[PDB]
RNA sequence: AACAGAGUGCGACACC
DNA sequence: GGTGTCGCACTCTG
C-alpha cells in the first residue's frame, strides 16, 4: 500500500534533498592508520554477512587509504559501527542541533491524543559522503574498504542527520499545522486529534517520507494506536507512564552487594526519580555506601525497598502544559528538598514530575527556616528546565514570602530568582500528603 | 574498545 | 565561610 516509504520494502534509502557531505577537517590534521583490532569468530561472522551486503548495494567500496580506523561491531545480529576517535578528533567541532530528549514532551499538546511512531531505518546511510571525504573512514578487509554514506561511530553523525531530516520537515510541518510532529533525531511521533485525523496525517507523513527518500521500519511502526511507547515511555491521553520493562529491569535484581551493584541499581531507578517522590530523601541512606566499607544496615534495606515499593506503586505523569500555569508543592526534610511540580485539568491537581535534589553542604548547615528556602529555590530551578518559565506559583506547608523579602550571602541570588514575580509567585501556606506530596483540603 | 544528547551522585584543581 | 573550572561513577534516549 506504501512500498516506496517501507524500508523492508522501498530497500535502502537515500535523503534526495540532501547533497553529498563534505567533512572540513582540523586545520592540522594528519591521515592515520590504525591497526584493525582482533575481533572473533561471532564477530567476523556478526557483521560478515553485513559487510557483503552493503558493498553490491554501493553504501560500501573497494579503497586505498592514508587512514584506517578499526570497525567495531556491536549486538542486542552486529551492528558494523566503526571505532574511530583518532579521526572524529583530527575533525572539526559544529555547533549541534540534537534535541533535549529531557523535554521533547513538553510540546505534545493535549488536544492531541491520536498517536504514530515511526523508527526510521538505517537513518545515517540515507545521507551521502562527498567522494572527497570518503576516505576518512577507511578499514581493513579479507574474504582496505569504505563508506560511500554517513557510518556510524562518526562524531558528526548525529547533529547532521538531525538538521538533514528536520529542514527535509519543516515543510510538512507548516503545511499540516493540525498535526503535531516531534523528532528525536531518528524516530518520529505524530499527534492527531482523530483516529482519522491521524491516519490522514500518517498517510501524508509516510508518504513525504519515502518521497524525500528515508524509509521507516515497518517492524517498528506504530500506527495511530490510543497508547504509544516512545523515547522509553508509554504514553497515553497526554500522560507518561513508566514502562513495566524498565521496572522489570531493577526488581528482577538481585539486592546489591556491592558498590558497583549498588551504583547500577541508583544509577536505573534514578531515571525514574520523576515518578518517586522525596526520591533523592528516599535514597539518603544508600549513597555512602559507594567509593568505602559496605554495611547494609536496616536502613540501607528500608531504602532499598521504599525505592522499588515506589516504582510499582507509581503514578502517570501529565505531560506539561505550557499555555497553562503551574504549582509547585515543596518540602525540606534533614536536608533533603522534594516537591511535586503540577498542572490542573479541571477540578484535579495532575502531578507533571516529582522534583528532589539533595542540599548542598552550605545550604545544608543552614537552620530549618533557611533550609526551606534553598529547598524551594533549586527545585524552582529545577522545574524550569520543564515550565520554560511559565508562571509558576510556589507553595508549602511553612511560610517563607516574608523572609526571602526581609530577612535578617546566598539570599542575594535566590532573592534574585524567587523574587522574579513575572514568573515566580509565592502562595498560601499549605499542608502536604506526605506521599503523593499533594496538599490536604 | 565508536557517537551525540540527557539524568543524578561523588570527588579533584583553581578563586575571594 | 563563601565562589569558579574539571574528573569519575552508574544510568537513559536514539
Amino acid at each position: 500500500d506504501f512500498p516506496q516509504a517501507w524500508a523492508e520494502t522501498g530497500g535502502m534509502g537515500l535523503a534526495v534533498r540532501q547533497a553529498p557531505l563534505i567533512i572540513p577537517l582540523k586545520a592540522t590534521s594528519t591521515p592515520v592508520s590504525i591497526k584493525q583490532y582482533p575481533m572473533s569468530q561471532e564477530a567476523r561472522l556478526g557483521i560478515k554477512p553485513h559487510i557483503q551486503r552493503l558493498l553490491d548495494q554501493g553504501i560500501l567500496v573497494p579503497c586505498q587509504s592514508p587512514w584506517n580506523t578499526p570497525l567495531l561491531p556491536v549486538k542486542k545480529d552486529y551492528r558494523p559501527v566503526q571505532d574511530l576517535r583518532e579521526v572524529n578528533k583530527r575533525v572539526e567541532d559544529i555547533h549541534p542541533t540534537v534535541p533535549n530528549p529531557y523535554n521533547l514532551l513538553s510540546g505534545l499538546p493535549p488536544s492531541h491524543q491520536w498517536y504514530t511512531v515511526l523508527d526510521l531505518k538505517d537513518a545515517f546511510f540515507c545521507l551521502r559522503l562527498h567522494p572527497t571525504s570518503q576516505p576518512l573512514f577507511a578499514f581493513e578487509w579479507r574474504d582496505q574498504l569504505t563508506w560511500t554514506r554517513l557510518p556510524q561511530g562518526f562524531k558528526n553523525s548525529p547533529t547532521l542527520f538531525d538538521e538533514a531530516l528536520h529542514r527535509d520537515l519543516a515543510d510538512f510541518r507548516i503545511q499540516h499545522p493540525d498535526l503535531i510532529l516531534l523528532q528525536y533525531v531518528d524516530d518520529l511521533l505524530l499527534a492527531a486529534t482523530s483516529e482519522q485525523d491521524c491516519q490522514r496525517g500518517t498517510r501524508a507523513l509516510l508518504q513525504t517520507l519515502g518521497n524525500l527518500g528515508y524509509r521507516a521500519s515497518a517492524k517498528k511502526a506504530q500506527i495511530c494506536q490510543k497508547q504509544v511507547k516512545y523515547l522509553g515511555y508509554l504514553l497515553k491521553e497526554g500522560q507518561r507512564w513508566l514502562t513495566e520493562a524498565r521496572k522489570e529491569t531493577v526488581m528482577g535484581q538481585p539486592t546489591p552487594k556491592t558498590p558497583r551493584q549498588l551504583r547500577e541499581f541508583l544509577g536505573t531507578a534514578g531515571f525514574c526519580r520523576l515518578w518517586i517522590p522525596g526520591f533523592a530523601e528516599m535514597a539518603a541512606p544508600l549513597y555512602p555506601l559507594t567509593k568505602t566499607l559496605f554495611n547494609w544496615g536496616p536502613d540501607q534495606q528500608k531504602a532499598y525497598q521504599e525505592i522499588k515499593q515506589a516504582l510499582l506503586t507509581a503514578p502517570a505523569l501529565g505531560l506539561p502544559d505550557l499555555t497553562k500555569p503551574f504549582e509547585l508543592f515543596v518540602d525540606e526534610k534533614q536536608g533533603y528538598a522534594k516537591g511535586v511540580l503540577t498542572q490542573k485539568l479541571g477540578p484535579w491537581r495532575r502531578p507533571v514530575a516529582y522534583l528532589s535534589k539533595k542540599l548542598d553542604p552550605v545550604a545544608a548547615g543552614w537552620p530549618p527556616c533557611l533550609r526551606m528556602v534553598a529547598a524551594i529555590a533549586v527545585l524552582t530551578k529545577d522545574a524550569g528546565k520543564l515550565t520554560m518559565g511559565q508562571p509558576l506559583v510556589i507553595l508549602a506547608p511553612h511560610a517563607v514570602e516574608a523572609l526571602v523579602k526581609q530577612p535578617p550571602a546566598r539570599m542575594t541570588h535566590y532573592q534574585a530568582m524567587l523574587l522574579d514575580t513575572d514568573r515566580v509567585q509565592f502562595g498560601p501556606v499549605v499542608a502536604l500528603n506526605p506521599a503523593t506530596l499533594l496538599p490536604l483540603p
